[PDB]
């Protein structure tokens, strides 16, 4: 085996669906002990459904921007499996608004989950990560804000500056104790978040906004959930001991193409 | 001349003092009317000192956290002045804090002031650059978080994060109406902020601190308040008119340097 | 006066025409005494236009891909001027050719232009300006290799990539002898090597071809020769004397689009 | 498994030690048919050391600056396997010289080995990668170059940017035929090239200078070639199937550092 992860503790929050859920079942696949960490009531359901299919799968339904809630709910995971070594941050929102039209309650709605919630479950998890003398973090960036940005996404496009900026930071900080922190920046990803935004775009046709997302991407797909996982267990694994502090765009070459397709 | 800002009105947070300072000098000087922004009581004697050079230089004593008031004071501006061309958003707080050190008061203060601080400052400004058919919008980043990162910088390079990625977004959503956003990234800057920090890691001896970081810059010294005001003077000019989306390290080499 | 050249010494390469001729515009209209080099033997009327306009422009048609008669020129420049301060390296070739197409003749005429020029042209000016302790180098780089690209441009994108590299090292070796080093990143300009394109891709419309590229941009427009040489003259002042190692992309954000 | 690489052919140029002896090592591990390229006379014990672990290596002696001995290789790699999914284009030359320094001979040996050596490398492969259906091309660039540099490499920082900017127009081109193409960006690593290079600093005491760049980097140690072949297994691999165009760093932190 060239990944193994067994005797491995890893927190995922976002682990309900999408990209979190993704991440969680590659790091299960490897043979960690994995927590799924969701608001969402299908979370209970998300972690039934990798036990049955044999993986070590748990789960803790808890809000990320409740910072006591949530450090409770971590030192138990901790304390009841010895040890804590992988973090996935992928729980976020993905709200638009044009800069004049933002109100306070979208500006804190989609900061509290995308910046203080990761703030949180990295403020929460690197305690026992420096019992263990080993950690990995694998904060959830986007293109939107550190590489490339559309009209309508100011807020979203500043949160995801700040988990760039805050990535690395963290890096730096617990290099010497051999905490690594990277963040995946994905592109355009085939998630409930994504169908959402195009059924809002074209309640009449939904999947005619898909198929035009994935014509623009050289390699004419969206990005799935097990792609997104893919290098979430990678930057987790032995495979990745010397990669730090860096964002990786995980894109299709979408933000490469100078022409659009 | 090959820069004329005469007939340009310009808002300068942070224009009290440091780079804020430089930049509203360097706008006064190419003959823009300069609003000097900042909760400092220095900024009354700044604007004045400015005055006493012949430019054109007046000031709002606000916090730019409390957003009605400096909705109230652009809009004041703006109608006094009857328009908006330039924003530069220099106020900023520099306070370190080892992560696990991090209480809430240090997370909101830093992130208050550098990011909705800056947030603030465009929502009021935008309006008035979209009447005008034109604006320029200079925000202030640094290296700190987008491009390098010491320990106990989480919450400033966070805060400096937001801004790249804030930069980006508003100059991809005003690009159409001719309102450009780029950011400054600067390096190790000969700045009050600068001058606190080093008295910070060495009481005794600050100016000390000051040298050791000027020998680690390839050409030697400190950025000062006017290389940054010219950088900001260059893209609120006619020379910048089709730079737009950018952040723009300005540090004397100090991110190159391999070894 | 927030920019004064005036008697700076500058040689700009590929000065006849396209964004080195907006750069030599720029930095005469600043006051420098400009030197325009150019293969093309349309360079000598490029400095004589200037010249009519009130402006110190002199020319050499020499090729930057023969490094002894332009290390030979550049002696020259700076021995009748006594100094020599700003070098723009704006001369560049534009071929697209798909990657298994590619021939030996292609490889070389774009690589020996783009990359050895800028380096025969470095080579040169940088003794004399380390005679007079004061240079600005400013090399024309490319959005396409560095940041973007499209199919077709391989050769074209490993010229630019170089550029971006070598800018980032002959910046960090002559930091401490006060010579500045910067590249321009261009996105799409309206120059006669674009324009030539547009013929080539569309015969029978070839300025719909220029309105699509346009339309494409946010700001609306293609960059002109005025806004790079804008750029170059910042970049050659003391406005930027702490500005060094950067590629500037000056682009109308082209490149920052998530859709096109 | 979550790799698994068994029937693919490789192709690693660089095979014979250094990183491109990691990268070969790896795709091997995970049941890669890999050739090691080399012009180096280690090229077939380095194979053979791989063949007595029980892994499936094989060996060409040739320099990748002969385009046509190398194109041969590659024809002849991909007749007898009916494939050839993987290229990495490890073979490189580290040499330093100040740019007044620089002679015809040294520009020529950096840049035919670093650029038209992986130029002729992938010209030779992508043809067989589009008669497979599928192709993973992972080029050596270095962090020297596109992100930092120190005077004396003009030269060597050039040839690595050329790399990045062709990685990129590589990726873009071959998308749509399901060729991936991407850079690792190493940094200090522990290879040959490295202890070549400390050794000319230090001839009396090359350990010395390891034991300072290794003092210089967060992590606290130099990459190793098993970190690289890591990487180019991870690129190589179905769990990077939606990566293409990027150039990774992979360096422990050394060029995130501030100061
Ligand atoms: N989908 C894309 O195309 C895309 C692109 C760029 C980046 N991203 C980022 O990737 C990450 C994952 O996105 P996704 O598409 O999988 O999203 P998703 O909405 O499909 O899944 C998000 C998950 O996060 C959970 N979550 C949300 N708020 C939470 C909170 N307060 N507490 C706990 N859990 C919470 C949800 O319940 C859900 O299970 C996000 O950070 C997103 O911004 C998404
Ligand atoms: N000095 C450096 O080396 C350096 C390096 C990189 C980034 N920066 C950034 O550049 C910018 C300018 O920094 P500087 O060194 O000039 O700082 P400074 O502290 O010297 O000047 C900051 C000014 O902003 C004002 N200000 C702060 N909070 C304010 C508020 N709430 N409302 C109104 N005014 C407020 C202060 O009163 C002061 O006049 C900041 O965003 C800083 O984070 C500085
Ligand atoms: N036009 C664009 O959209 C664009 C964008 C990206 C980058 N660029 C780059 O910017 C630079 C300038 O481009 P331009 O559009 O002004 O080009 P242009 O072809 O319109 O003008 C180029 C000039 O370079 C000169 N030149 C060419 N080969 C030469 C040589 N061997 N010796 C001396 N002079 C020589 C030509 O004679 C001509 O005057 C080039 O590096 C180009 O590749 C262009
Ligand atoms: N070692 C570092 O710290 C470092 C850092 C950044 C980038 N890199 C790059 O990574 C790559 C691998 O470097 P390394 O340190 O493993 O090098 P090395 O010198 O340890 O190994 C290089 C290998 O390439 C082979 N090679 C060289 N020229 C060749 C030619 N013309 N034809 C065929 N084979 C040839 C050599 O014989 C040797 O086996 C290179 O491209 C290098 O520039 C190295
Ligand atoms: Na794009
Ligand atoms: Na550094």
């Amino acid at each position: 085996h060239m990944i193994n992860m067994r005797n491995r503790v890893a927190i995922v929050t976002g682990g309900a669906m999408g990209m979190g859920n993704g991440c969680a079942r590659k790091l299960a696949e490897a043979g960690a002990k994995v927590y799924l960490i969701d608001r969402s009531n299908l979370v209970a359901a998300a972690a039934q459904d990798m036990r049955e299919a044999g993986l070590n799968a748990n789960h803790v339904q808890v809000d990320i921007t409740d910072q006591e809630s949530l450090t409770s709910a971590y030192d138990g995971i901790a304390a009841e499996s010895g040890r804590l070594d992988v973090l996935v941050n992928a729980a976020g929102v993905g709200d638009s608004r044009m800069f004049l039209d933002v109100d306070d309650a979208h500006y804190k709605k989609v900061i509290d989950v995308n910046v203080r919630g990761t703030w949180n479950s990295c403020r929460a998890a690197v305690p026992h990560m420096l019992s263990n003398k080993h950690g990995r973090i694998i904060n959830f960036g986007s293109i939107s804000g550190p590489i490339v940005a559309d009209p309508g996404w100011t807020v979203y496009a500043l949160s995801k500056g700040a988990i760039f900026g805050f990535t690395k930071a963290l890096a730096s900080e617990f290099a010497g104790q051999n905490i690594l922190v990277n963040a995946i920046l994905p592109g355009s990803m085939d998630t409930p978040m994504m169908r959402a935004a195009a059924a809002d775009t074209n309640p009449a046709d939904p999947q005619s906004v898909i198929d035009e997302i994935a014509a623009a991407v050289p390699l004419k797909r969206l990005g799935t959930i097990d792609d997104a996982g893919n290098l979430a267990l990678f930057l987790a694994s032995d495979l990745a001991s010397y990669l730090t502090g860096q964002a990786i765009v995980l894109d299709g070459a979408f933000t490469l193409a100078e022409y659009q397709s």
